[PDB]
């Protein structure tokens, strides 16, 4: 209103939006609550090496100690450490956790893992391989069913025994490869050629026992070569599916949306109008286009490399607009990791 | 300004026959005037 | 003016009829303020256009 004579004033009301990117690695570490040589506080909220060392100046040999030693040897981040009893809790709290390690803890771990994915909280856990020395003469699948199938995880067998110290689960060891992967370049790059330092695999495994277990599930043994030393090797999720193999292309969509779904929480209770709908579309595509021109996702003419569609009847028709509901949908071209290499000669 | 006013007078658009015969003439105009800018609001935007 | 009046008691009586209180400001001093006839009508407010 404009009651008295004089100067009143208005401004702009509402603006645009874009998503805020990521963290890409917030691992909780599989504290063992039964363990004593440690803080019997279950959940440890840890930032870097310093407060770790003011917590543990004490050189332990239990795997979590060897983990954060190795983890913060690769830099490492604000990574947490909760017991085997309080998995879902801080995940329901802390809203950042990207990674789930196996510190040799499996039994309640796998159940709590498959608990939360039973409500589907968009995380990528990752497990341990079995302890030592499959004979490989036989028995090809009976080492796998102990691990719950999901599009979320792998085991990374060889038990990189870390000849400086105690035998380290390669859940901790392969995370260091990821730690120098996102730090190197993003998530769609597969942490499959990052070489780790001073860690020795217990076993120099094979090429064929390697090759015959490349399929079925997500063995992904970690093999020392020449040149590259003790390097990670093989990238594949548990299912051998055309949608989901190749852990980064799973982890791409594991990361593609937790930014978005977070970002638009500010945007509800809004008038479900047509000029809303076009405007919402206008922000994502460019962020995709950047991410396409980043080369994270494959595909030329990038509205081919994705699509995007939202409207009044192509999406979200009348009565569910009248029910308040809006639905959108996209689909897209992603990269796939060039895992295999064959090459053809000819004399023409 | 023939928009800002108008003006009209004639034989049948105004003042028809018998009232001319009654002596009467009628005319009519209507016009655009100013109005005082009493109130002031103003709008910002960052575009 | 006997009274330094208001902005709101000013503003809430800007309508209805033609109060048109005369208010001192800074700069302009004891200046006249508000122009409106008795009816608040689209034909007739704003005393000069009347």
């Amino acid at each position: 209103t404009t009651t008295y004579p004089g100067v009143y004033l208005s401004e702009d009301a509402v603006s645009s939006f874009s998503v805020n990117s990521a963290a890409t690695a917030v691992p909780l570490f599989a504290y063992d609550s039964e363990n004593t040589n440690t803080i019997n506080k279950p959940i440890q909220v840890f930032r870097n090496w310093a407060e770790f060392t003011v917590e543990y100046p004490t050189p332990l040999e239990d795997a979590f100690y060897t983990s954060l030693s190795l983890w913060f040897m690769h830099g490492g981040g604000k990574c947490y450490l909760v017991n085997e009893a309080n998995i879902a809790d801080a995940v329901a709290q802390y809203d950042d956790i990207t990674l789930i390690v196996a510190a040799g803890t499996d039994t309640t771990t796998y159940t709590a893992f498959t608990t939360v994915v039973g409500q589907g909280y968009r995380i990528f856990g990752l497990f341990d391989g079995p302890k030592e020395k499959i004979a490989g003469t036989a028995k090809p699948d009976e080492v796998m069913e102990e691990y719950p199938t999901s599009p979320f995880g792998a085991v990374f067998y060889p038990w990189g025994t870390l000849a400086s110290g105690a035998a380290v689960p390669p859940s901790a060891i392969a995370a260091a490869s990821i730690t120098q992967t996102d730090r190197t370049r993003g998530v769609w790059k597969a942490p499959a050629n990052q070489a780790v330092n001073g860690v020795t695999p217990a076993f120099a495994v094979s090429d064929d026992f390697q090759g015959k277990y490349n399929q079925g599930k997500a063995l992904n043994m970690i093999r020392t070569f020449s040149g590259q030393g003790t390097v990670v090797w093989g990238a594949r999720t548990l299912e051998d599916s055309d949608n989901w193999r190749y852990i980064p292309v799973r982890r791409l969509f594991n990361a593609v949306e937790r930014d978005i779904q977070k970002s638009l929480n500010k945007l509800v209770f809004e008038p479900n109008s047509q000029p809303t709908w076009q405007r919402v579309k206008a922000a994502v595509d460019s962020y995709l286009h950047s991410l396409w021109q980043q080369g994270a996702l494959a595909g030329n003419t990038p509205a081919d490399a994705w699509f995007v569609q939202v409207g009044k009847d192509l999406t979200m028709t009348q009565e569910e607009i009248n029910q308040g509901k809006m639905i959108i949908k996209i689909g897209l071209a992603a990269v796939r990791p060039a895992e295999f290499i064959i090459l053809q000669f000819s004399q023409d």
